[PDB]
């Protein structure tokens, strides 16, 4: 009977999600992020539709992400991303303790506590192990970043990117491609490449039971499972991974419409 | 009567000097790294041409630089890249006491004392702040390295590129370039950027008197001035900037000829 929306409007996609007693999601949505392209409202207008219901049929709007106020009009309230994460991930595993979520430009590792943000830990400045590390990877490899899990899971041999940095490891993966070395192979290295610098913030904040992914790239499970590999720990994730962030400002926004 | 060798094999080019009994200077060499495997080689080749002499009339042949392990067999012994900028800086400016280095895919300042290194800070892992930032950057405004210096002293309106990774400033200089911005402003702007990195390792170091620029970027007159501006001091150089870590090891050549 109360029908909630929460809207993560991040710096690559724009996500919504509306919930009918904050117990389950009725409608979501995703709209890519371009300049000018209006995507966050956009993404509003997709949800509510694909719900069949009005703007004026939410109870509470609670927004957040990178440009949480963009949209300040539309929001009843923002809220931090962190929070939100640590929310949805908590409607989805109960017992989460540590999050995961990669997205593009930012990595953030974050503990939890009964649906709460206890500490955390976040890359903000370097493009490494971020999805535009796997982006800029995927261009000169001329693959679709949604086919790196899959193709990265062929891999037979190790190969290593020593460079931590984007831009060098840039280079890497082109000189790895002049020794005429297995995209395949490349792929794999990128991977743990990536997983490397999320077990680096990882462990400044100490890899608690029942971690889960989160994000766009959570998708990805070559990733996900590099992650596994170093941190050693089962790392859980579904299909809403992506649409966390929303989620958890669905649930901030039906517990809001509360009190 | 007594002449040696100096060879500075780096990741970009590898430079060549030649001087009788470590006081002057007869010849010097640069050779890129096109692909065959024989550009220090070929260096050398370069070298002992201009000066019309064989590598037998060498007293001793001192290597340095990234590769320096590779020169086994053609040098006689191997030295710090560190030590070499250090004790050729000396050569060329007698009270340097800081020396600001700048090569591709590495930054690094030196403190130095008596032809020695002191103290010392390096970038080797970030892309930002060398001159591989501002191949990436020269690269989407269309332009040339080379030309950077002299676009960029044509500026006339401050461009800040608040990114301080070359992965997101890339995209800061394109979009800077969707609401039109003229290059030559984007230019300045890109080479406070890298003078912000350098001044952020040199710090950790100290600024002493006679601050002198080394390394190919060092050219870059937008860059060296970027510097002048961010530390308050004066920065010197010379045309045998690039030519330094050679320069030191030929030094260093002479001297182990003498012991
Ligand atoms: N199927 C997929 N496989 C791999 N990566 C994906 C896939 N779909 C999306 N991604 C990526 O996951 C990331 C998700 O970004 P997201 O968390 O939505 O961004 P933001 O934090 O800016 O809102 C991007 O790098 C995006 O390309
Ligand atoms: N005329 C020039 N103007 C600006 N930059 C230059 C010029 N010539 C060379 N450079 C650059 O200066 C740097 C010199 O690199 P160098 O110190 O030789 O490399 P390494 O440390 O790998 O040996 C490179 O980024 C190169 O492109
Ligand atoms: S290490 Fe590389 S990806 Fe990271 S901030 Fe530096 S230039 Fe960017």
């Amino acid at each position: 009977s109360i029908y909630t929306l929460g809207i993560d409007v991040g710096s690559t996609a724009s996500k919504c999600i509306i919930l009918k007693d904050g117990k389950e999601i009725v409608a979501k949505s995703l709209v890519a992020v371009g300049t000018g392209t209006s995507g966050p409202a956009r993404s509003i207008s997709e949800v509510l539709e694909n719900a069949h219901m009005k703007k004026e049929d939410m109870a509470f709007t609670l927004a957040t992400g990178y440009g949480r106020n963009s949209l300040e009009g539309i929001a009843d309230k923002q809220m931090s991303e962190l929070s939100c994460h640590a929310m949805g991930a908590s409607f989805i595993w109960p017992n989460v303790h540590t999050v995961i979520d990669i997205g593009g430009q930012d990595v953030k590792v974050i503990h939890v506590e009964n649906g709460t943000m206890t500490n955390f830990q976040m890359n903000d400045k370097c493009a490494a192990g971020t999805g535009r590390f796997l982006d800029v990877m995927a261009n000169i490899l001329e693959v679709k970043v949604s086919d790196l899990a899959e193709l990265g899971a062929k891999s037979t041999k190790r190969v290593a990117i020593s460079s931590t940095c984007t831009v060098f490891a840039e280079s890497e993966v082109i000189s790895q491609l002049s020794k005429g070395t297995d995209k395949i192979d490349i792929i794999a290295g990128i991977h743990r490449s990536v997983a490397s610098r999320v077990i680096g913030l990882a462990n400044r904040v100490g890899i608690v039971k029942d971690v889960v992914m989160t994000g766009g790239v959570a998708q990805n499970y070559g990733v996900r499972g590099a992650l596994e590999e170093g941190l050693g720990v089962e790392i859980k994730t579904s299909p809403l991974a992506q649409y966390n962030g929303a989620l958890g400002a669905a649930l901030y926004a039906y517990k809001k419409a509360a009190k």
